[PDB]
């Protein structure tokens, strides 16, 4: 097994691998400014969840929030044969009820960069997060992995305390962005008890000569980034779980729910560096977006902040160029059949996102998979579901019909997907497929709709089950900007224990529901 081992095809035998996580309310200081935060384990970001390539993880998710459901996600993990551990809450199972625990089980069949994080409306926004990273081949070499950089913007309350507003829909300006779990800020003016100073950069210490695997994530609420290190390249060497054909870069743009690996070699002059996130200013905005920084040191023992000159960001919402993202294993698209959907707005109780006229709302109690289960093949409107079933293959083109000119970070559940477009222009039915990519296209599995435009993803039909596709910017999400491919309905396998576990959350979530303190006021997802 290797770098040019098909991987949607073959899988290694592994070792099993159990985890228990705690999703916790708990209280941190990540930047100097004490909040109340939603954590795997107490900390922002959770645990590290390691294993191989063709392992099976075990991983016990306990509810210990009083007051909200949950359900987490593995994001990107293709989920072949285990739906039912998707952790999306009104498609793949019901919400996990407070006091209860939903163990899930999936091989990994996969290598690279991903993340966890609760998938249950805005939970993931308040530290729900960690990395869930998969050892196997890489197209450079690297002597040393640093692991994870998480890159995100950060409230200095709960998200839950500002939906309310949000909904409106103009995403608020958070009050700092963190870089890794930490960022600096200033309490030397505040009044608030709780801004009690002391936050710190985010540090990164380089051994000169030595290659470093950095593995990026965005996992901001509503945050753009164009990660760079001053006079430092990166190769990337991947786009979220599909290496790719390395190539060195100054800045890397990347979206909500990306993942980039790079390789940095520390060959500069030994000093101290700007690591700059770049907000993406004209993306959304942020109180302190020039704070979204971190520090590179050659030096350990050094406290200077670093002066060095930084590139010229590209300053834009887009994603890295499409032809610059070369999948290694090369794949092509068969035939297809093409499915055309449109991103429209609407206001009725707050503001929503539509696709083809109809906002996603899931009722937690009922989700899609129960549904399935029930042998029900017509879903409610609102659960926006596109039936597929066998030209193996669908172009899934949506569209930005909103006017509002976001670049939206796509993201699809069950399958990488190959983006044979992703274009600023409008989609014409009869002229664009035309000038679809169907040789070696980038694959992966959160792209850009870019904003006033569409994006062309396909897929091929070979993960039956119920996958959502939706915007991974939070407030986007919650307000219904979602749809979910049903992809052949009576090809899905689930076993007895799995069938017996699911109904059990959800006679959990049933016995919680009536008494609950909050009641479903978004999406659901
Ligand atoms: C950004 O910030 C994050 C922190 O949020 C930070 O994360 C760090 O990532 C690093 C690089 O990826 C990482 O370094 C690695 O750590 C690995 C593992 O850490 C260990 O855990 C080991 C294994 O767990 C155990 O299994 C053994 C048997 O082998 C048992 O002895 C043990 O009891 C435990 O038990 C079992 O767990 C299994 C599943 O794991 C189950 O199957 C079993 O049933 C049982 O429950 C252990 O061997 C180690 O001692 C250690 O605890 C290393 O393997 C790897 O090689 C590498 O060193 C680091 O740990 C992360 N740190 C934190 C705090 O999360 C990033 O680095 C930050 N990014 C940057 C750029 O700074
Ligand atoms: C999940 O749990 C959290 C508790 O952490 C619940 O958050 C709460 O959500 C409600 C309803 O949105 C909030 O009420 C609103 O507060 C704002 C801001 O002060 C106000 O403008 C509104 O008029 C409204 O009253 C409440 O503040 C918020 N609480 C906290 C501590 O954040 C959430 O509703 C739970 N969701 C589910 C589905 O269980
Ligand atoms: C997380 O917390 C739970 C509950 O305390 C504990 O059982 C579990 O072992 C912890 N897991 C890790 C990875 O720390
Ligand atoms: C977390 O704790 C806060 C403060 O005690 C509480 O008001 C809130 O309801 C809790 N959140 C959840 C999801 O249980
Ligand atoms: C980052 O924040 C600190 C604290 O306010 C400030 O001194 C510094 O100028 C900031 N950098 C900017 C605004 O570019
Ligand atoms: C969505 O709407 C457009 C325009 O009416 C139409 O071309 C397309 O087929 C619709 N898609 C679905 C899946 O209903
Ligand atoms: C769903 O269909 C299968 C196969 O016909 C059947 O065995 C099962 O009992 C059905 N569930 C229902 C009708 O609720
Ligand atoms: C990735 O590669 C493409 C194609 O060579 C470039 O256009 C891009 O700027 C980046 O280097
Ligand atoms: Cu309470
Ligand atoms: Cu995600
Ligand atoms: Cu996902
Ligand atoms: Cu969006
Ligand atoms: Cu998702």
């Amino acid at each position: 097994y290797s770098i040019d081992t098909n991987w949607y095809d073959v899988t290694p035998t592994g070792v099993t691998r159990e985890y228990w996580l705690s999703v916790e309310n708990s209280t941190i200081t990540p930047d100097g400014y004490t909040r109340s935060a939603m954590t795997f384990n107490g900390t922002v970001p959770g645990p590290a969840i390691i294993a191989d390539w063709g392992d099976n993880l075990i991983i016990h998710v306990t509810n210990n929030l009083e007051h909200n459901g949950t359900s987490i996600h593995w994001h990107g993990i293709r989920q072949l044969g285990s739906l039912e551990y998707d952790g999306v809450p009104g498609v793949t199972q019901c919400p996990i009820a407070p006091g209860d625990t939903l163990t899930y089980k999936f091989q990994v069949t996969q290598y690279g960069t991903t993340w966890y994080h609760s998938h249950f409306s805005l939970q993931y926004g308040d530290g729900l997060f960690g990395p869930l990273i998969i050892n196997g081949p890489a197209t450079a070499d690297y002597d040393e992995d640093v692991g994870v950089i998480f890159l995100q913007d950060w409230a200095h309350e709960s998200v839950f305390e500002i939906w309310d507003t949000a909904r409106l829909g103009a995403p608020p300006a958070l009050e700092n962005t963190l870089m890794n779990g930490t960022n600096t800020f200033d309490c030397s003016a505040s009044t608030d008890p709780n801004c009690v100073g002391g936050g710190k950069k985010f540090e990164l210490t380089f051994v000169e000569g030595t290659k470093y695997r950095l593995r990026l994530i965005n996992v901001g609420i509503d945050s753009h980034f164009e990660f760079a290190i001053d006079n430092h390249t990166l190769t990337v060497i991947a786009n979220d779980l599909v290496p790719i054909v390395p190539y060195t870069t100054d800045t890397l743009l990347i979206g909500i729910g990306q993942r980039y690996d790079v390789i940095v070699e520390a060959n500069a002059a030994a000093d101290n560096y700007w690591i700059r996130g770049n907000w993406g200013t004209t993306c959304s905005t942020n109180n302190e977006a020039a704070n979204a920084t971190g520090i590179l040191r050659y030096d350990s023992s050094s406290i200077a902040n670093p002066t060095s000159v930084g590139t010229t960001p590209r300053g834009t919402c887009e994603d890295e160029p499409v032809a610059s993202l070369v999948p290694h294993l090369a794949l092509d698209v068969g035939g297809y059949s093409l499915v055309d959907e449109q991103v429209s707005s609407a206001f009725t109780n707050y503001f929503t996102w539509t696709i083809n006229s109809s906002s996603l709302l899931l009722d937690w109690s009922s989700p899609t998979t129960l549904k399935i289960f029930n042998n029900e093949t017509i879903f409610p409107t609102e659960y926006n579901v596109v039936a597929l079933e066998q030209e193996e293959w669908v172009v899934y083109v949506i569209e930005d019909l909103t006017g509002f000119g976001i670049w939206h970070p796509i993201h699809l559940h069950g399958h990488d997907f190959f983006i044979v477009a992703q274009e600023t222009d409008v989609f014409n039915s009869d002229e664009s497929p035309a000038k679809f990519n169907l040789v070696n296209p980038p694959r992966r599995d959160v792209a850009a709709l870019p904003g006033n435009g569409y994006l062309a993803i396909a897929f091929k039909l070979d993960n039956p089950g119920s996958w959502l596709l939706h915007c991974h910017i939070a407030w986007h999400a919650s307000e219904g900007l979602a749809m979910q491919f049903v992809e052949s309905q009576s090809s899905i396998a689930v076993k007895m224990t799995d069938t017996a576990i699911f109904e059990d959350t959800c006679a959990n979530w049933n016995a919680y529901t009536p008494t609950q303190l909050f009641a479903e006021d978004d999406s659901g997802i």
